[PDB]
DNA sequence: CGCTGAATGACAGCCGCG
DNA sequence: GCGGCTGTCATTCA
């Protein structure tokens, strides 16, 4: 097989690497790597190395990586550029694997673990590990086994061995329902004392050292704990064995609210699944706890249990161990869905970087470009520092708050990457500048054409149209690879049909399947040989056909991630190819683009409607615009459509047959006006929305920028079974809005867009007569807890003290001197709730622990005093009032018209 | 931790007012 | 009392 690398590190003047060799064996090797950097030399010195600006360059092969850095610092002092790949690990990688890295994941040891640590004095600080580690479940992908390390005796208790038979039984039988899928894959090892367990674990860790290390919060908790527990008991020398190179570094990460520390295990790739989730799930969750995430993804969480975990080991050591096993398994299941691990490996090996680096857009791209410029003997610029200066971004239209009956939205494909290609924006293609007229002037096409020689951007930048830019070349490559791989998937779909005769005409001649590449559909070669094939081969063959169906996805979707991250890197100063002007070039071009087309779409709809000045585009945001299709539906007359679907098709047709063409003509002119290297401004009809035909619904409405709701029937050409509610910004998308309320608001909107004013009015009134009766906990809100220890004066409200941080305290006070009642904390979220006046509790409100009910020591009265009125008002009404005033609807009869005037 | 602007709205305070 | 700002704090579209 073709060998590859697992991990790489630089320790002193040597490169330590773990890797898979020609025969599948894992190997570790040290290398006295010789880095090569470059300096600008005299043109009269014929060579083969040039930078992205064509200037000739001389290679400087150093003795060791230190001289290399010594030179870089020396150069910086003199004031002359030091070109080349300074991250010697990256260079080492390009150099050792200059080719298409094909890895065999079944050889990559990916470990998933979780530990349990009984503590009665609160959350166990990892940087101290004051308490014993009483459990460790460490799943290993090579052995496909769960290794359980159970501590039978500790200062907190002595317990019996965990029973696997009991773990398998059902809940009603006193079991733990440990799934049958893994019941046979568990390897239980009980221990008499912690030291015996830790040492056996550490030994286990050498026999099977992880390459990829994951789990939930494993990098902020598990790893740091285990490391410090072991260090505090056996000394740092034994602790550093967790690293295959016996090297570890404490890394102190610090944010805008403080700091914590994680432990770097040289020779290991830590892809903590929580982080692997927060960055590839694309969706905000009100809680990122494994229980919350596991439920949201598999309709089931972590084992249930009675009492506080703090006492779960003692009172029920059986559940305790099972719990720890299910927690490790949940992660594995959540990854059986997301493939974020495979995604990572794939992305990392494509760019030839350290797997954990995929969390870094900058690093991934830096690496992909460096390998490209390397193949063509070019030398990358030298990273330089730049002030952190903000630049303008996307144009957002100030929508006129109102209901909007019929709406059609068009979007622009990969806006920014597209813009970079069309204008040819790169640092080495900057040709010059030009006097800049007000932006609107270019929007209205009444400004002296920038230049007839170079590709332009509304901010005054000009680019060469002959040269193919470094940045744009690279995106165009990824852009093609995508169509390429997602091209193989369109084929594996044609072979999944031809090879879809499991019982159609399965001949009875036992034969062997074929080696035809499903990437490329069949012709006659093997296409002919699909009949005489038995009913058995047909199935073993489609097993090899579908398998590729996903193969493309991994790469194609992985390319989509790349494409979409390029902008961020380009706008970040720590990027080798960053350029303030180029970033602004991009952003401003887009501002122009989106508004140029708004002018065009308006002008075009005004002619086809014989209207004058009418404003058809009602809202635009970055890469999309929404048009009011009212004036259109009216030419044809609303009373002439057989039903909802009739007018949807009418709009769908007018879109594809009339607007798109007018749109492309529009962008094609813009491309000429800016004298761009290539027209790439492509818009697509997106959604079509409106109320159900023959109903009193309003269809849609905007509250303001980033805040609207539509009733969509067809999206990008996919006619829904039932209309879909598309809501942006409104509180029903507010991860911080109660659930009972987040529901109504949703219902309220639906009744507004599809049923009408009387419907909304009948709901609202009921939701009031029955708000009390609603579960008392189905009301509280949500929010992050930052600087909690800033607005506390002896645990009291200080200056600018937020509304929750105050309740928090009238809770600490109502139960002061007690750790038997739910314990609060920071970085979390709490149930907030207003209390009437004259309440013996503390303030106007009172917050408390999330995911829990109020301790029966304050529960009884809290409810007795809670403010329902104030609660309904600020969480339900205020926002509805907001929706209905915009949509010009009343949620309550006898309301007065004048109330809408600002006099 | 990790990549960028553009914009909501909930609360806290100030100011200004016969 | 209460608009009319202003600046924090949180979250979300692009």
């Amino acid at each position: 097989m073709k060998e590859f690398y697992l991990t790489v590190e630089q320790i002193g003047d040597s490169i330590f690497e773990r890797y898979i060799d020609s025969n599948g064996r894992e190997r570790t090797r040290e290398v006295e790597y010789k880095p090569s950097l470059f300096a600008h030399c005299p043109e009269s010195q014929a060579t083969k190395y040039f930078d992205i600006y064509g200037k000739p360059c001389t290679r400087k092969l150093f003795a060791n990586m230190r001289d290399a850095s010594q030179w870089i610092k020396r150069m910086e002092d003199i004031g002359l550029e030091a070109l080349g790949m300074d991250d010697f690990k990256l260079a080492y990688l390009s150099d050792t694997y200059n080719y298409e890295i094909k890895y065999d994941h079944t050889k990559i040891r990916v470990a998933n673990f979780d530990i349990e640590v009984t503590s009665p004095d609160g959350f166990p600080e990892p940087s101290q590990a004051k308490h014993p580690i009483d459990a460790i479940t460490h799943y290993d992908s090579i052995d496909d086994r769960f290794y359980v390390f159970d501590l039978l005796n500790s200062p907190y208790g002595n317990v019996e061995e965990w029973s696997i038979e009991i773990a398998a039984k059902l809940q009603e039988q006193g079991g733990d329902e440990v799934p049958s899928e893994i019941i046979d894959k568990i390897i239980y090892m009980p221990f008499d004392n912690e030291k015996e367990l830790l040492m056996e674990y550490l030994n286990f860790w050498q026999q099977k050292t992880p390459v990829i290390l994951t789990g939930w919060n494993v990098e902020s908790f598990a790893i740091p704990y285990v490391y410090n527990r072991i260090k505090n008991i056996f000394g740092e020398s034994t602790a550093k064995r967790l690293s295959p190179h016996r090297k570890t570094r404490v890394k102190v990460i610090e944010n805008m609210y403080g700091s914590r520390e994680i432990i770097t295990l040289f020779g290991i790739s830590v892809l903590d699944y929580i982080d692997l989730y927060k960055k590839f799930s694309f969706t905000n969750q009100p809680s990122y706890s494994l229980d919350y995430i596991s439920e949201f993804e598999l309709n089931v969480g972590k084992l249930k249990y009675d009492g506080p975990i703090s006492k779960l080991r003692e009172s029920n050591h059986q559940r305790y161990i099972s719990y720890n096993i299910i927690a490790v398994y949940r992660v594995l299941q959540i990854d059986a869905k997301r493939q974020f691990i495979n995604l990572s490996l794939d992305m990392g090996y494509y760019a030839k970087i350290q797997i954990q680096s995929v969390f870094s857009p900058i690093k991934t791209w830096d690496a992909i470009i460096f390998n490209s410029l390397k193949e063509q003997n070019k030398v990358i610029p030298q990273g330089r520092s730049h002030p952190v200066q903000p630049y303008p971004g996307a144009f957002v239209k100030e929508p006129i708050p109102n209901r909007y009956k019929y709406v059609m939205s068009f979007d622009l494909t990969s806006l920014y990457p597209s813009i970079i290609r069309q204008v040819n924006i790169s640092p080495e293609t900057i040709a010059g500048t030009f006097k800049v007229a007000p932006l609107h002037d270019y929007i209205n096409a009444v400004a002296e054409r920038p230049s007839d020689v170079y590709s332009c951007s509304p901010n005054g930048m000009m680019y060469y149209k002959d040269r193919d830019g470094v940045v744009p070349t690279e995106i165009t490559k990824v852009f093609n690879q995508r169509k390429e791989h997602k091209g193989y998937m369109l084929a594996a779909q044609r072979n999944g049909e031809i090879i879809k005769e499991a019982l159609h005409n399965p001949n009875l001649s036992v034969d062997e399947p074929l080696d035809v590449d499903y990437r490329f559909d069949f012709s006659d070669e093997i296409k002919e040989k699909i009949k005489k094939l038995s009913a058995k081969s047909l199935n073993e063959m489609l097993f090899r056909a579908q398998r590729t169906e996903v193969a493309g996805m991994t790469a194609q979707i992985n390319r989509k991630l790349l494409i979409n991250s390029l902008y961020g890197a380009l706008g970040n100063v720590w990027f080798r190819y960053y350029d303030l002007r180029n970033a602004t070039a991009i952003t401003t071009f887009g501002q122009m683009a989106l508004q140029w087309i708004e002018r065009k779409v308006n002008e075009y709809l005004n002619e086809v409607c014989g209207t004058e000045g009418e404003a058809f585009v009602l809202y635009g945001d970055t890469d999309s615009i929404y048009v009011s299709a009212d004036k259109i539906i009216d030419k044809v007359g609303e009373s002439k459509f057989r039903d909802t679907n009739h007018w949807v098709d009418f709009l769908d047709k007018f879109a594809r047959e009339r607007m798109e063409p007018a749109i492309d003509r529009g962008f094609r002119e813009m491309c000429e006006y800016m004298n761009n290297k290539q027209h790439l401004m492509f818009m697509d009809r997106e959604a079509i929305a409106g109320p159900p035909l023959g109903s009193k619904g309003i269809g849609g409405f905007w509250t303001g920028k980033k805040r609207y709701a539509l009733n969509v029937w067809d999206m990008e050409g996919t006619r829904y079974a039932e209309p879909k509610l598309k809501i942006m910004g409104l509180e029903t998308q507010k991860s911080s809005t109660p659930k009972a309320v987040q529901k109504a608001l949703k219902e309220c909107i639906r009744r507004m867009l599809q049923e009408g004013e009387e419907s909304l009015q009948e709901y609202f009134k009921e939701f009031e007569k029955e708000f009390r009766q609603l579960n008392y906990i189905s009301i509280a809100s949500v929010s992050s807890a930052n600087n909690i220890a800033k607005y506390d004066v002896g645990g009291f409200p200080g200056p600018k003290c937020p509304f929750h941080i105050r309740g928090i305290l009238t809770y600490n006070r109502a139960i002061k001197g007690n750790i038997d009642a739910p314990q609060v904390v920071e970085g979390e979220k709490v149930y907030v709730l207003p209390l009437r006046e004259g309440n013996p509790f503390g303030d106007k409100c009172i917050a408390w622990p999330s995911g829990t009910e109020i301790t029966d020591l304050i529960k009884d009265d809290v409810l007795h005093w809670m403010d329902y009125t104030v609660l309904l008002e600020k969480t339900f009404i205020k926002p509805l009032e907001g929706f209905t005033s915009a949509a010009k609807l009343d949620y309550e009869k006898k309301a007065s018209l004048f109330d809408m005037f600002d006099f």
